[PDB]
């Protein structure tokens, strides 16, 4: 009931509160979306219907009702189910899996559908927040990553990943969802087909660079730009595609690998050269940050204090049920 | 008759008058409400109809009068129906014990209820009230708090505990009931379920917390804040839980290994953030204190001049019924 | 004295009770019946001669008087005569076992006829009426149900089961009867072997799905509609045979393994698209369901009052003849 | 001269005084009746003959006259002369065995014959009438009732027993009769075997529930009820059977391990469902009131002034024949 041209998987309560703002698109035929979750408790107010809402159900075919920030619970589960989810809901021509590293749930049918769909030769593009406000958070978060970075070695197929802090720059969570949706509302563009120059095949090898560039595949980061003055700081990218407005100067000093072009018909809401560019460069700063917190959490846990425990033959004195001793 | 997501277990005297206040919350379908006790002595006007009030019964299936501080008189009639206790009165989701443990009788039937719960595997968080003005009901405070930190030892499960004190700072026990009832309204609230961002898995992984922090269990006191001004001294907790009203700001500058968040429903009447901090820091304290009184006790008891015995010879004299010297 | 093409073996007081409205049937040669019980007091008004009716008999050559819902009484001998039922009534070319699991005769019998129709290589259909009224029925159909999964996965041969529950919706037996008796209509016709697009080696794979979809040998459970409409929900089978009308719209949107067709003969009693279809994804929830009850049935268990029991001294005292002690 | 499928032993005065409205029945082949008793006093007028009449007989072949709730008096003749009142007169298929507590006969030939027909593997049920008029009934009455549970804990077989009482609700004795009579002719109407969906094996499980539920076997108590209104007292005993009239609905809301069911014939004089419940719950009530009894007995005993006696050295006077002093 919605058009496949580019197909937006809300995974998790973090990529289904970000993708909320997408549903009047789905009714103007934009772009298909889905919800793909373990709890329905974000989705009591969508207006899509059930029909593009999947939750995870557990062996009785019940749903379940979260993860709790607990990866290793439903892993199982979900990697068993996320075939189905493919099958249900056919991926679009361009997927964008929208999840956070920090939950449970988004964290593991995040990359699992990410790990599926570049298996079967789909094409994805990742949106990813992270969040470190706790141990639990921040460990989720390092496993999440170094997993998508495995995969991307283990499928010798780049995972294109729009990475996103909560905690960047004091910004709120609203403010980082405001800037997942404009990366996801400007990646609808660059995927919608209607651009003049642009082809399938371009977007193909610009997704899957080193089938062009020859570089080895690994993850990859996705940053977009407005107007020209990006090219100062990020002049050598692995790849770029830039989207130009009618009668739009090209971009120069950029020495990159691969490149595309393509030009916005009028009527879409674009009216300034936007740039999408894919860089490894900056991978080793976002893995440090990570482990920063991990090191900063692993400190802060051994400083706790040991917790006050009853002797060990007052336990077998308690094997009274109820455990009292008077 | 009554909605079965939040239970109320008032056992005891102490916990009965405590939970007296939530009767009309059951009537109005915010919670179910179950007594549990060895008398019906308090219990002479209460709302409630009798199939919410269970009253422990002798081998002839006669009620008991109570325990008389005495926690060995009806021990093992406590422990052997608590599974009947269970069956007629179904735990609700989310279960609020609330006990003394000065009394003979809740200091009995609440760490057996708790044990049993958490054996079944049910969520169940203990509202405690400890009192000090007698050395039967110090040594008791003692007892029943050592038999509880061996039942989290030996079901490897924590047992949450919102300790009070009737002693503290010259507060009245109407002062403590008024206390206990913030605490019980307070989790009725984060335990009702109409929380947006929050899940059962959420609420499962924050009071089963080494599930998630992989820490030892054992007893884990809860305390309740109001705002952000708690943040100062207590920023290092096991696990916190926040809920937030409308457009409120995060709680910064706490580094707990996990925590939760929540909002608020507007009609719900919570104002300002509350969090319920889950931390065994202040573990050693409470022990400390609670051996002082029975070591002050003990000296006292220690002073007590002995009674004037007639003699062993006069005794003898005396075997004609009635114990007539002549 | 009757038509052999398909077998209906009215297993037990519940199969033979829901049998009873196929008597006339028998004498219009539709098919042929068989009662086969450990009792005859269900029998006592049947309109089929004792040539139709098995009653299972001791080491003695008497007939037995029921097994009063105890599965281990008669297993013995109710395994042994099997063989002896096949021999003196011939199955049919297409076979449809009805029997109860919660009974002692019928859940013993009924799994032994299926195991060894199995064995020889015959086709059989199993109509199953589960009860959880007391903990020996949800034992016995816990123990049952168990019994024929293993059976399928032992004799690497799918056991086709059409379950019915007593308590579902508040249905009624009487309700449940009339269930059961449409399901034992339809296969009737289904397995008559006059329809006109249908051979005998279409339901030979039908009935044993492994053969051709190469799926694991497992217990399946059968599922009966009318119309078109229940493509929605179940379009996802492992196989399906439909059987349409004169100039009927086949059915579309299911994607199974595999697929039957047959056209109904226009004096057939069957005037809309009547589909059999095979699954295995509803089996996790009946398996959870019953063992749901069992569970309920335990903790009830432990909640018995133990019962006042004599000093053992007394019972020494007693050894005099009558249990008299004065 | 009679039907032998249910057989009633109308054991001592107050057995046969209660069975002597039953005697109608034996002459219409309800039942077979035989009256055992130590005396002939009560069976002056009774229609049936000699043949259907046993009382017992001393060494020297001639007929007792009573014990004169003496239980102790003719114990060893009793307990010798039970077989062969089984021999002569042939214990039915299900036996109701009625005797009262407090005689010296009934209380002793009532137990023996029940420890016999277990020992026999017969199926027994007891009705019981108990008075407390005098210590020495009290007395008899406590030791019977500890007799009956030292049989059923060492039989290993149940002792299902209709408890009744002389002085319960200031009932006569006249209104005690009616309720076992009651009790009996239900009884009765159950053992039929003219039910439709009950079998001998139903009622051999339900008698001697060990087999079925696994529980302890030790003495039972029977209730039998009419209508549907007793579910909500006892919805948890260990068994009971329940006999419907025509189109009547089933009883909900009852959870026993083990039950049964049949349908009344429209001829026999049963007009709303009535249920068979077996439970052991309230035997600590009975066991209590008996001890009361017997303690407030003994507290009145001791109360007894002592009797003058006269002097020793009087009777050492008093040795002349007569006891004459002059
Ligand atoms: N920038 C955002 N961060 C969010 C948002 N929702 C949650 N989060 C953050 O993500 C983390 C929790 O991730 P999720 O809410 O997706 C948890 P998950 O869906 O995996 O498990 P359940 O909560 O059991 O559904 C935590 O740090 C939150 O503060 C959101 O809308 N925006
Ligand atoms: N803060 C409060 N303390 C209470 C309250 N009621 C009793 N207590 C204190 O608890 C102690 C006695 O415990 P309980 O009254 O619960 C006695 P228990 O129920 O175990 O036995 P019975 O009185 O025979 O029912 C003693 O120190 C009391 O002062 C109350 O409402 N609030
Ligand atoms: N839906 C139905 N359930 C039935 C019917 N007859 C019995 N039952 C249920 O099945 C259970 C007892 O199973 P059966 O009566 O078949 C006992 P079985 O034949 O195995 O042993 P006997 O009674 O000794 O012959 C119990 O829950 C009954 O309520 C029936 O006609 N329909
Ligand atoms: N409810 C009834 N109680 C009865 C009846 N007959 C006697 N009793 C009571 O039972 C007690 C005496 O028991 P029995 O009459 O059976 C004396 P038993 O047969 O053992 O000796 P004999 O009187 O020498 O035959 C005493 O309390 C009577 O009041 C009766 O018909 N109904």
């Amino acid at each position: 009931a919605q058009e496949n041209q580019v197909h937006i998987w809300a995974v998790g309560g973090c990529g289904g509160e970000i993708g909320s703002a997408f549903e009047g698109e789905v009714a103007k035929g934009l772009h298909s979306m889905t919800y793909v979750d373990t709890s329905r408790a974000n989705l009591r107010d969508s207006t899509l219907g059930d029909d593009h809402i999947y939750i995870f159900k557990d062996a009785a075919g019940r749903e379940l009702d979260g993860s709790g920030k607990k990866r290793d619970e439903n892993a199982e589960l979900i990697c068993s189910q996320i075939p189905g989810i493919l099958n249900k809901h056919t991926p679009g021509k361009f997927n964008i899996v929208v999840f956070s590293l920090s939950g449970g749930s988004g964290s593991v049918a995040g990359p699992a559908l990410v790990a599926n769909l570049l298996e079967r030769g789909e094409r994805v593009v990742c949106c990813i927040v992270a969040s470190f406000d706790d141990e639990r958070q921040t460990i989720n978060a390092d496993r999440t990553f170094k997993g998508l970075m495995a995969a991307a070695e283990g499928l010798k197929r780049p995972v294109i990943v729009s990475y996103h802090m909560n905690g960047e720059n004091g910004k709120s969570e609203q403010d980082v969802n405001l800037d997942v949706q404009v990366v996801i509302s400007q990646l609808c563009v660059l995927f919608s087909g209607e651009n003049r120059r642009l082809d399938s095949a371009d977007l193909e090898n610009f997704l899957n660079h080193p089938r062009v560039t020859g570089l080895e595949p690994t993850i990859t980061e996705l940053n977009t730009f407005m107007g020209y003055e990006w090219t100062k700081e990020n002049d050598s990218p692995i790849a770029f595609c830039t989207l130009y407005p009618k009668d739009a100067t090209k971009v120069m000093g950029v020495s990159a690998i691969y490149s595309c072009d393509g030009f916005v018909p009028e009527s879409s809401p674009i009216r300034e050269a936007t740039s999408f560019v894919l860089s490894t460069d900056r991978l080793g700063g976002i893995i440090k940050q990570i482990a920063d917190e991990a090191k900063r959490y692993i400190e802060h846990r051994n400083a706790r204090q040991q917790a006050p425990k009853v002797g060990d033959e007052t336990v077998a004195e308690a094997k009274n049920s109820g455990f009292l001793l008077f």
